[PDB]
């Protein structure tokens, strides 16, 4: 049961680097979740709108998972697959998957979840229309 | 519900790191798992023998997951709880949660899963002895 | 010559971490500078008063440099010699040399320069009068 | 005396990352060291033919330092000069400068050197012909 190039709907390439491998000679697997939330917020930065900088509105992570299949090394070229489950109104749900440039199988896959909020405040707040715009764009 | 400092049998103390606090003040959610596997690893290290420098056994990392409660921020101190859940013989999985000193709610709180291989082949293996023995040693 | 413990003002211990070691065993060369601003910072904070999330002064890295005598590796305890050269009045300059616990000879040692400036405009100021207290009291 | 494009003989393009930015809003003065030997050693990889994972023969870092001039952001363009200046014939010393695309002034620009080693030994090694062959092209 591992994921497919064709299941995710925007793709992100992001170059390795050195520090990436871990003593074991493969990237660490903690560095599959700095690709996710890159993978997201860049998408979320050109075409949401926000604004990080910026924004009075910011997203938040309140969880996340990562299932590894494939093991991936700097200097290779992986790249990231990217298209949003569930989506309330405060809330959304992406499904990330990284991918070594041509293969049709996902190297590793996970998902989290952002929350947005009032950046002073910290509490939630509706999706703006952009955000929910290009957010939407995403959904399967 | 939020878990608590004694659900949890061993703990590792980690100093934070001036990058660890993101863009919007607070650690970022990546640096968690980089906090769960040191307070695994070190832990395997000091009392399960291993030896990844030189152990022909190392652990690999199939899937973790996360979710967060509370924020934490570089200068705080942090500390690591730990415990094994399910084992296998080849495979296990731990559950991690991070308190702020002193605090009886965890900060957020996770779980991931350890496969033991052969280094050289990277195929599964009978976790030897004395990692089994300091491993067990933390099932509830 | 390689430096040694006593030529040192300030002392902060930091527990290193599993991805610390790069793919040739030891602390990446990079991870340094990170123990660098760490152990600073961390002393500005609990000593210069700053505040850095609402410090409306804040520090700023114009350069750094260091030079590699002797690899470390987690789980070692490396620990983080601290003092300070020159010193303007909107501009200081430390010595950073970071010590296994014990030895005598430090492992690498490096420098770099803090310019304080306001918050919001960027634009250089003068050390306020705490900073300079706990600065001053690390000069030679 | 800010570095110019044209005085550097190669170019890597490296993606930003979200956690980059440190807390005041822009990339973290450590990050540029992790562009540097990333940019190094692709380099390396991809024309001396080490081989890192591999190699008998590895590099490692001495020393480096680096100048700061002007900040950058995530998700912005940073991409990486890179010439060699002095070159022994076990030991290099690189120059490496960071652009934003479209810039003619780099944002920051530093040196660091190579020793060439044994792996296994950690004892210094003549430059093998085809990293000497590469190391060489990036010379004045």
């Amino acid at each position: 049961p591992r994921p497919l190039r064709e299941q995710y709907l925007h793709f992100q390439p992001i170059s390795t680097r050195w520090h990436d491998n871990d003593i074991y000679g493969h990237v660490n697997n903690v560095t599959y979740y700095a690709f996710f939330d890159t993978a997201v917020n860049t998408y979320l930065i050109e075409r949401g709108g926000l604004d990080i900088q910026g924004g009075e509105v910011i997203g938040l992570v309140v969880s996340s998972s990562c299932d590894y299949f494939a093991p991936v090394a700097f200097p290779q070229r992986i790249e990231m697959g990217l298209r949003v489950a569930r989506l309330g109104n405060s809330s959304v749900q992406y499904e990330l998957a990284l991918f070594l440039e041509g293969q049709r199988e996902a190297c590793a896959a996970g998902r989290f979840v952002h929350v947005f909020v009032e950046r002073r405040s910290s509490r939630p707040v509706a999706i703006p229309q952009e955000l929910r715009d290009a957010l939407a764009a995403l959904q399967s």
